[PDB]
């Protein structure tokens, strides 16, 4: 069998504190997502606004991370995509290093690579680490699709490639993906539809909203990993308007903004071209936080 | 509080034969439903071909329906649905006068009426009949969508009203409504996503893929129905392959092939602007097929 | 080839409804207006007229209306004939041709997605049951499917009285595609807002929405565009970019009926269900888009 | 002061994994002999992506000095979807003598249209030439609103124009109805005629790597005002411009360079690579077409 990286898991934020990665804050909010039952966390992902974050930034984060998970069952499954494969690599190889039990890699965004590129690309860097590699399939922020095929000859050719995150709100390539190659990972990368990828033999979330509520996302998924489906979806359903709305705005805008209006974090900061939501959207997420038992540190 | 028909549903084809409908083999056809376990028979929808059916052959086709149906628990959902309100609501008196149990009532195609339009569309339909009334969304054929609330206030507002047919591949969807009405009849139109569908609390679907297969469509259903969800996903994932297919060109162009292919039907005949498939999809369909036990009459 | 053409600038005409019936009076004052204003041919019962919701003998009572309207004049009657079903498609043409009208519109199948082969069977069997000029309808944002560049010109070489295509996708470069390789056909715009594009690449005229609240306007557009003055044609589309979105506020017709209605030129503002009036507040944003303009009288 | 006219994205060729510098030169005096008005270092076309800041900074250089003592002016990509790269990156593109910069709006992350706005105002911000928006939300996963372009051209002073690839001519008129002022560029081939024709001013063109004197005669008749000679030449061009496209550019604009003996080897950089057996063959046929201007 593969070497896994599995059950839910929470794409951090990234704190900034005047310009700078608060370290401190950091660690405080990945030991909240431990104690509150998460299978393992994504330091730098998409969430960690990782496109405006530096290199050293990255190694600061899954530094971070792999301290805080030491001497815990809890993974780190590091961000480390880019969109030139020699880049991608290093970033693999890097994070590799720092200790990461994993690495997610986002699909070649803006260059458009065709079927065969993302497959070399993909290749390329699986032969570079030892370690888990997950692929990130969301068409709507690279403008290119991994199709089933590609993803299937990926998990079939290269060891470490274990399967997808899939943000791409298309349940059909679900089904396809798990009819046609059952060992497969699935992992959602979509908060509103955890249930239904859970449902279909998806084993995790990678979640914005455990930022938030990492209690009922370690529920929702381990209730469905148990079979529990009539729980499992109890908690889907009352979660769908917070999942929704934590994309009113380019995410991790509201969520940033959500745990900020919570207290978990001290400033409400983001690297540019992000930026604060507006205050009508301001509104709207606090509106919708009111309506959850928040846990607090 | 409401009457429902739910279950697994079969949008039958219309067999044709020297351009006219063929009468004793679409009698013949519902037989065979309702010997492999299926719930429920929608004549003249989709499947059809109901744009190219005259009146006196929609007609005759859910009269046969009613009249092979007839001391068996099978329902007959007639299909009974216009862009313009005066003629869809004639059509749903009409479908009620040939004794159907229920209608199945598309969205206005091609007209693309407002969400104000669309309630008042079907307010007027389900105001002219005492007899269930499902939705039927589709917005790749109508070019429009009854949304969310537009579905959740006709459920709320009208008496019959009491589901939707989905065929917009947007699980998303699919948990906003139950999420913000769990009453409400949520039915399959997709059938890749029966499995998904019925797992987040569907009750039933509308197939085409069961006028070939009925028993394993039925046998889906009801075993998702039971909460049998290992054996219902096992079914979805096998099916996968002909599901697929059965969309290379527009039904019902594919499940037509099929069924002339299996001997269910004399001749591979449509009526314009449908036409035979492409060559290169027959040879597909013909392929796909080989992997499934088609039941004979 | 050498085809029979309608071009020009045409109006695809709405139909007034009072007390639930069509207006047959104000029907013809409509038409008397855009012929008037330089209109080179006027569409009955096309998408903007309601197509969809006409029984089959108010279809027929508004051709004869633009016929008998028409007749004497140098306008043209292109009238809407098109049919998701095929038999019924080629029974709307022969409908069309034996009252009169000058040549058909018909929409590409809408609902039941037929292959670009159905499609050309489709058309195919249109062309050949009338001998007036057929122009197809591609309008992939209401049907659910488009008629493919080659379906066009096969469609356009085969047969006869196929001579061009109504073209409301929005893709220019779809325009540019049907032009490079058969320089013969007609192209009309039926998308408002880009009109002078389409002309500006060789385009023959405009089956426009617009015209039917400012017929002067869009015709001074197609005939400037026509001549080749392209500066002129772009100055006035700039000028309507205005209009022409808001009359898109919702579904056409519901907004052009509003504004013709806004601007007196209406008795009552009625749609058949499922069309019904705009909300208040995209009233409000008609009204307030017309003050910009100048509307012609009666 | 503006970059209008015709302009070529250039393309970036290697040789034995590394910019082959002297090629790059003799590519871009090529684009100056056949009447190109600006050049492009280092865009979508140049592979961006997948360069060093060094090999970023080392194209831009060669593309000035080769440009030097010509009216031809050298704008310069410098996008990023990180507001402190894009920055800089257009810092260097200055203090390295581009007359201005083309800036894509940032991709992958999404930024909402106060971000983009704040994005690009601190890019106009940090240098005194000339910046190109540069939409393409087919590849960014984000469009800059024609609200949004406006206020930033009418708000930053050396913001003069965008670069449109968004296969939308009514966003086209929308611009140019609204702003007139404003030089919009085309960035998709195929309809350079029909954007020139509604009052653009110039193209950023992949096929002028290829055919740059055609590309050059289009737009040049276009400013004139001779349509009927402008549109003949993009009707000839249409089946070019379209197979440029059959595999995600710069992949078969690069390999029609190499069929044409431009460049040395077929060679790209990860994710990038060499397109399937059946668009090589299609992009060899389609070539044949055309007359290829030599060096």
């Amino acid at each position: 069998d593969k070497n896994i990286i599995i059950g839910a898991m929470t794409a951090l934020i990234t704190p900034f504190k005047n310009g700078k990665v608060d370290e401190q804050s950091y660690a405080r909010l990945i030991k909240r997502q431990i104690e509150n039952g998460i299978d393992a966390v994504v330091p730098v992902g998409t969430t960690g606004e990782s496109a405006t974050l530096t290199h050293e930034e990255h190694r600061t984060c899954i530094e971070i991370a792999v301290e805080t998970c030491k001497g815990t069952k809890v993974k780190v499954l590091a961000g480390a995509g880019s969109n030139a494969t020699h880049e991608a690599v290093g970033l693999a190889k890097f994070a590799k290093e720092h200790g990461a039990d994993g690495i997610l890699s986002v699909a070649p965004f803006y260059n458009k690579p065709t079927q065969q590129g993302l497959y070399e690309h993909y290749k390329a860097i699986a032969q570079s680490v030892d370690i888990p590699v997950l692929l990130y399939n969301v068409p709507g922020r690279t403008g290119c699709e991994i199709s089933t095929d590609t993803i299937i000859k990926l998990f079939r050719d290269c060891e470490n490639i274990y399967g997808v995150k899939e943000a791409s709100g298309n349940i059909d390539k679900c089904v396809d993906l798990l009819a046609h190659e059952p060992r497969m990972m699935l992992i959602s990368g979509e908060d509103a539809i955890n249930y239904p990828i859970l449902s279909n033999g998806g084993k995790g979330v990678i979640s914005v909203t455990s930022n938030l509520l990492p209690d009922m996302i370690s529920a929702l998924t381990h209730f469905a990993l148990d079979e529990n489906y009539k729980e499992a979806k109890k908690i889907n359903d009352e979660l769908y308007n917070i999942n929704k709305i934590l994309f009113c705005e380019s995410n991790p805008i509201p969520i940033k903004t959500a745990m900020y209006l919570a207290g978990l974090i001290e400033s409400l900061e983001f690297r540019l071209p992000l930026c604060s939501p507006s205050k009508e959207n301001f509104a709207k997420i606090e509106e919708v936080m009111k309506k959850y038992k928040i846990k607090g540190f």
